[PDB]
């Protein structure tokens, strides 16, 4: 029923998820001159060597690569995070156009995408359980913006044609996720929360400085995705992003001077 257009998009979330009025939402603007910078942030730990993909899935909202969460392969450690975080899923949030997409903003500003890598923590068992958690799950968020091509990004790119309408997924073997990831990992972490329904406030948020260079071609073909099924009006899946949601009572850290 929810998604992004006039009548269930997210101004209309909060009657089904009255959380969308919460305390600990996302995502937000990250105001860099009022992040305090936190010496005591450690540097993240992203291991994905031994990632494990296994499906693409357009899901209606974005498409979704899907990984064996079933022992600590890929994982996510260190920065703010108390334990080990699997590795889940990655999908994205992108734009009719260039110059909106992202769901986090910088200063106001909006990237062109966002790539969500999305774990959880390996002490609650089950993402199910995790999402029940304060602590329960751990993204890290990417921007994007248009430039030159990524080339760890292409073969995400060359089987969204397979894909194209909601419900439709593929094999996804053998895709590394360190193909996506900016040189740095200087990052701006804060609490919230899942930004789609249910929006639950389980969220440690660890958001990278540096953005990724994607090409136009490559971010047109996200463009042509579609929201629909099949045996629905085509329309195209564009601007499936949250704005940014109040900051209320919290502080963002960042891992940098
Ligand atoms: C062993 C095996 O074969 N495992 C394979 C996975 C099975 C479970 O699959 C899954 C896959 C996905 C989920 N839910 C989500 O990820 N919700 C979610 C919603 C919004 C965000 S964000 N980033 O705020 O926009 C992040 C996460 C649950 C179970
Ligand atoms: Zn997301």
């Amino acid at each position: 029923h929810w998604g992004y257009g006039k009548h269930n998009g997210p101004e209309h979330w909060h009657k089904d998820f009255p959380i969308a009025k919460g305390e600990r939402q996302s995502p937000v603007d990250i105001d860099t001159h009022t992040a305090k910078y936190d010496p005591s942030l450690k540097p993240l730990s992203v291991s994905y060597d031994q990632a494990t993909s296994l499906r693409i899935l357009n899901n209606g909202h974005s498409f979704q690569v899907t990984f064996d969460d079933s022992q600590d392969k890929a994982v996510l450690k260190g920065g703010p995070l108390d334990g080990t975080y699997r590795l889940l899923q990655f999908h994205f949030h992108w734009g009719s156009l260039d110059g909106q997409g992202s769901e986090h903003t910088v200063d106001k500003k909006k990237y062109a995408a966002e790539l969500h890598l999305v774990h959880w923590n390996t002490k609650y068992g089950d993402v199910g359980k995790a999402v029940q958690q304060p602590d329960g799950l751990a993204v890290l968020g990417i921007f994007l913006k248009v430039g030159s091509a990524k080339p760890g990004l292409q073969k995400v790119v060359d089987v969204l044609d397979s894909i194209k309408t909601e419900g439709k997924s593929a094999d996804f073997t053998n895709f590394d996720p360190r193909g996506l990831l900016p040189e740095s990992l200087d990052y701006w972490t804060y609490p919230g929360s899942l930004t789609t329904p249910p929006l639950a406030e389980c969220v440690t948020w660890i958001v990278l400085k540096e953005p990724i260079s994607v090409s136009s071609e490559q971010v047109l073909k996200f463009r042509k995705l579609n929201f629909n099924g099949e045996g629905e009006p085509e329309e195209l899946m564009v601007d499936n992003w949250r704005p940014a949601q109040p900051l209320k009572n919290r502080q963002i850290k960042a891992s940098f001077k």
